[PDB]
């Protein structure tokens, strides 16, 4: 009912900013029916020092700012990751600034990390703090992703900050260098500025106490040359960087994209979108040699198009765009159909297909 009628009559009416501010509202609201499907022991997965009831969660970008946090959970995903939150609050680009390729079943954006900043989002978890620790010891984490003021002059310490204010109400801290909305930002996924950024984020992050202490992810783009993602990884094992989030949007347009937005400046999520973010989980799973954790995003919208990411390497995935065009359905969807496929394909679970295509 939502694939065929509700959501191609909704998006039939709102842009689809408005269409998303609704959707927020409504969720956060808890307007939508409890998902009916109950996660089977199959879908556990115990990573980055939690249990996570199931593999699937909501992507950043929806929940930007922490306001809809218990209706996504209504909503079947097994964790949320809010954000990015900058800093100080920032408005973003002007309007519009969000496209629907309806024939690629994809989305260009160019938010600009349009952000409630990190004092209202601090304030936002803290009157949910107790909810949220009983939610993860139930196995439901939370996951906040930091980005950086579009005026700052010193993008370490906008992190930095980040992790001081918001790291010790997050089960995983993002540190996201892979937006194509913000100038100069990817360009801080080189290994000089990456391993000067990354000790500053850990050490700030080994100063918190230990109850209060996140495990610190980054989140890479799908547009990385060979170097750079061979540098990525030497870092991430210099470090001790706990898991690595692949992929963020690609600045990339495929060739076969049929919107007529195609050529809208951003970064593209979607179908367009999945196996280049399969293939760059599938090579940081081998440069790191399996040994950290990776978060899988980038056009899943079926059980298939997860296991194919939890194959390649990843021990969680993510989605956003597929939620756009499917709507909430999708998230129950998804997982029915990962549960059936491992036992199709002779895996006692989850954990036990993670970076099989290696082996
Ligand atoms: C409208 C929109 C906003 C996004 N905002 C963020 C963000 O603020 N921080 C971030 O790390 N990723 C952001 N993303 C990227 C998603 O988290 C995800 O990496 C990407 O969309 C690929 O997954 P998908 O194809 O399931 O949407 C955004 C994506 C979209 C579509
Ligand atoms: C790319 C910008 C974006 O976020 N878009 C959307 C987000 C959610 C929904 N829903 C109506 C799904 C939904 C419905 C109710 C609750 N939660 C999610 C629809 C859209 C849309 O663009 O049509
Ligand atoms: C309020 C301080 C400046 C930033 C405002 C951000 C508004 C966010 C509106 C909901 C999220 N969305 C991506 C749909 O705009
Ligand atoms: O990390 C990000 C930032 C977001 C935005 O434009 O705010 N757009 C994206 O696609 N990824």
């Amino acid at each position: 009912f939502y694939a065929e009628h509700l959501m191609p009559t909704l998006q039939g009416l709102l842009d689809p900013e408005s269409a998303h501010r609704l959707a927020v509202r409504f969720t956060s609201l808890g307007l939508l029916p409890r998902a009916r499907f109950q996660d089977s022991d199959m879908l556990e997965v115990r990573v980055l020092g939690h249990k996570f009831r199931n593999p699937v969660g909501i992507a950043a970008g929806f929940d930007k700012h922490g306001e809809a946090v218990d209706g996504l959970y209504k909503m079947g995903f097994g964790f949320v990751e809010i954000g990015s939150v900058t800093p100080k609050p920032q408005e973003g680009n002007p309007r519009p600034r969000v496209f629907r390729l309806p024939e690629d079943q994809a989305v260009i954006n160019r938010y600009g990390f349009n952000s409630h900043g990190l004092s209202v989002v601090e304030h936002r978890l803290r009157a949910r703090q107790q909810k949220q620790a009983k939610l993860t010891e139930d196995g439901l984490p939370l996951g906040v992703n930091l980005g950086k003021n579009k005026t700052s002059v010193d993008a370490a310490e906008d992190y930095a900050e980040g992790v001081r204010v918001l790291g010790p109400l997050a089960d995983y801290l993002v540190v996201n260098v892979s937006s194509p909305n913000t100038a100069g930002l990817r360009s801080l996924q080189g290994k000089a500025e990456l391993r000067r950024l990354l000790t500053k984020v850990l050490q700030e992050r080994d100063g918190l106490r230990r109850v209060h202490r996140p495990a610190v992810l980054v989140k890479i783009a799908p547009d990385l040359t060979s170097q750079d993602k061979e540098d990525i990884a030497s870092v991430v094992k210099e470090l001790g960087i706990d898991g690595l989030i692949v992929t963020n949007t690609t600045v990339s347009r495929p060739a076969g994209l049929q919107g007529a937005l195609r050529s809208e400046t951003g970064g593209l999520s979607g179908k367009p979108l999945r196996d280049l973010s399969t293939q760059t989980i599938r090579e940081m799973y081998a440069l790191t040699q399996g040994r950290v954790p990776i978060i899988g995003v980038g056009g899943v919208s079926s059980g298939q198009d997860a296991l194919e990411k939890i194959r390649a390497g990843a021990s969680l995935v993510q989605l956003y765009t597929a939620l756009t065009f499917w709507g909430p359905p999708v998230v129950g969807k998804v997982k029915r159909e990962l549960e059936a496929l491992l036992k199709e394909q002779g895996f006692g679970g989850v954990t036990d297909a993670i970076g099989a295509d290696h082996r």
